[PDB]
């Protein structure tokens, strides 16, 4: 599964004013990926606003990002719903647009049983035919608290390639690096990307990769060189934006941003999300002309 | 709003072998809790097993319990999802199959803000056309912590009619009962109800009601006229009840009792809930038979 | 249980006055003492967390233990709160009530540091002997302590010989019917003041408050009220309550307390110890206003 | 304040309290240890904190156990006191104490159990910072134990307090501690979980303070060196070593495992905590004692 090791920004999901899918935005903010030379895409995740959207419609935006981008970089789908049912026809429908991997969100709302949950990744797994499965661990969004006993037999479970460990606890994260020295594992939590690296995250996947994904890039290469204060020097880059985009709300932000940019066409995000208070921009559009700059 | 006051059963959605719409059984539910002496059914509600359907699933169901009960029990419809669209798009149908009254949890697994919770209601109870809304709040499941004050400004936006409360903090259900003497209160954990009438709830929605709904019944009778040992007996009886249910896991458990009740047919819940442990069977079906001896 | 049922009832957590100079007020302690039982109070418990056990040394707790015993034993029931983290602090205070005739001890779940279960355990069995004879009152308050104990495990220490009560402050109200059900005769301490009627409903036939220093009637009320099936009298009497609650959470409840009792020329100076700060100069009229309230009724 | 008090970046171990099998204070394990410590190469000792046993021992013992260190390392190591307690009057007389004695600074947890506002919670630090008469104070933030969750903002009021030069951030959130780092760019900012040193190094931690250097200090040393060095490598070797030694700690429970070890290391007579802490499980005797001899 090594293939699948690397900085893949979490795709945001355009939508228009009407809050229907704006299809030219989204095919665009794919090719703007491509260009600032990421990785690969991570598709309809939480950072996608998977959970705001229905079955077809996460169908139609899988279907256009493998257009874009199939062989060009690595696509991983994202079909986690709380219905193991419509994750099964998502992760089909992955493998029906050629994508090189699935993932899923730990379900929640409801409480499960560990044995439910494997049941859960064992069915999608079945589901999508031969593509590796990323478990994603979010235990500050899922309410899902994972033992790294529990971690250990997911990443196991036949079929998985990988774990989004959108975790803080850097502890647990070298405790998986330790048990699993093949392990994709990757970071979750940008705002710690240099530090989950040294505890043992060998990528990331990322939502603010779609404004600045070099930068990250910029920490793996500074790192491997053994060059850390260049690494330290653009985590804190990373995370003065990191700080705005937390003030500003992230999502909705980082299409702000995208639109000065003119890759986004209507910077909104899904009610119940909001629209970015004006008095943010004048930070933002500055952001946006800043960034552009650098690349 | 006063004629939403008193019991309503948290409607459970039966499924066929095939984890499809049991159409027989659900009809016969409703037609079981009828007869039991429900007050109302809440429709499609947590216990309703919402999260896991499609909104067409959902917009069948409501149509299907009002058409066997509209005029012969008060009908809400949860009409509740992530997205405001998709709750408004409930709403409305609501309104058209002739519902008393909607109802929407607080939008969970995103971070919102208390502004954004406000506005999502305001919109659903527009697209809900005159239909009163039921505010549910449900910490424990949504991780949407509300202040006192917040629920103050929820609870008196125009159009909603009551609070669903499915929290055990008995100071801020007096408080709430304080601060709004006239508002629909429904206590929403069964196993603390007669102390939740006793802190001001004035009725309540359940799914234990399903089962037993003559107890819930009982107890507000004899808290009326001053019976609070037989209160105290009866809510006994139903926590003697849940703690089975717990163990067993509540959903499955009460669909199961319900199995042996006659009433369905087959008493699944939908992946990732697993089926019922075997070894409780023994039990489960002692409970159903005591319980059919009682009424 | 039946051995510890002359403990049931309605019990003040004993504030702990003090002087400008953060020095124990012996004199407005036995003001304090007197007030309570002049109000009709079943009991006092002392120095627990209303007490402000935790700001004080052992010899200061032990100072105080034996100036209520000298105003109030024989005359009210007594507890003595010996808990501490360390299990031989505990246990040399256990020794000290019982030297002072309590009728009971108490123990809060030991705190700070993350113990076991069997840990716990022991450490309740260690305090009980040095009790030699005086019933256990297992204290239980998951907000403060971060000790978060299962039903199963309470069951255990509610049954270790020696326990004769549970004070619960847990506004968990099915695990309070759940432990009634369990213990048909354990004497079941309400713990937090303000849902006190539901509370006795759900299985508490008691309990043990900060408030009850300015306003035990009214929980003494509620007690009658739902022995007599009065649920109007009840819930309007927590209504009561929980009004003046709102008042004492604003200011700080027991520096509001402390207040209150001083404006009834009960408590000489209305400090708590640092780092609890002083009232804030903007409540004084409310508090005031409500002292003059209480004395009236 | 912050530029007073750089003098204090560092690598220091956070000092057990050797007991006797009556429960009393063993002072000759104790003077050990600070010995056993010193040879390491340790640079300093935080004494009578959370794995010091602090908030089971009366003030008159800590004030032995302070008093008793001073002796042996004032001079030789930078000294921290720890003296905070839930009262600010006897964390003060802990403070005057510390600076009779001679120590380089004081300490204090945020005080815990009662719900304090955060203006309390600054008063308090004012307070002992008052009584320490010149020692700087060492913020010590662990809200895993203590319960109290401060924003990012509160910790920026409070590590500027005057006569503030130093937090001991025992927080696993790493963008807080890069956070902090960039609000603060003088300030000592010392790692608290061991467990994570090497990644709090990198996100800003210019230092720590631990309960595993104690058996184990020169590894955390080790690490220090690579990062300034640019050699990534051998700072993730030394780290998964210290994590492999705290995964046991943790099952044994780390004090008590801690002093299990060092009484196989023959330096701990009795390797006891004091009660409500039991004794380690026997089962796990085996693998401490093997530990004790590979450390050796
Ligand atoms: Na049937």
């Amino acid at each position: 599964a090594t293939n699948l090791r690397g900085v893949m920004a979490a795709l945001l999901t355009p939508f228009d004013q009407q809050q229907a899918l704006d299809k030219a935005s989204l095919r665009r903010l794919v090719q703007f990926n491509i260009q600032q030379g990421i990785d690969g895409l991570y598709v309809g995740g939480s950072t996608g606003e998977a959970f705001v959207q229905s079955l077809s419609e996460r169908e139609q935006v899988l279907e256009i990002v493998a257009e874009e981008a199939k062989g060009k970089i690595k696509l991983i789908a994202h079909v986690g719903c709380v219905s193991t049912a419509e994750s099964q026809q998502l992760a089909a429908s992955a493998k029906r647009y050629g994508f090189d991997a699935v993932s899923a969100v730990t379900p929640f709302y409801y409480p499960f049983s560990f044995e439910e949950h494997c049941d859960h990744y064992r069915a999608i797994i079945d589901s999508a035919d031969g593509l590796p499965m990323v478990v994603y661990n979010i235990p500050a969004l899922s309410g899902v608290k994972l033992t790294l006993d529990q971690i250990n037999t997911l990443v196991t479970l036949p079929g998985v390639g990988a774990l989004k460990q959108t975790s803080g606890d850097l502890y647990q994260m070298e405790q998986i690096r330790r048990e699993h020295p093949d392990l994709v594992l990757y970071n979750g939590y940008d705002e710690i990307f240099a530090s989950g690296l040294l505890a043992g995250a060998d990528g990331g996947i990322g939502s603010t990769y779609n404004i600045m994904g070099w930068r990250y890039q910029g920490i793996v290469k500074a790192l491997k060189e053994g060059d850390i204060q260049t690494a330290q020097k653009l985590q804190t880059e990373c995370n003065k934006v990191i700080d705005l985009l937390i003030k500003t709300g992230v999502f909705r932000g980082l299409k702000t941003v995208l639109h000065y940019m003119d890759v986004v066409s209507v910077p909104l995000c899904r009610k119940p999300f909001g629209p970015v208070d004006e008095k943010y921009l004048p930070e933002l559009k500055a952001l946006a002309q800043q960034l552009m700059q650098e690349r």
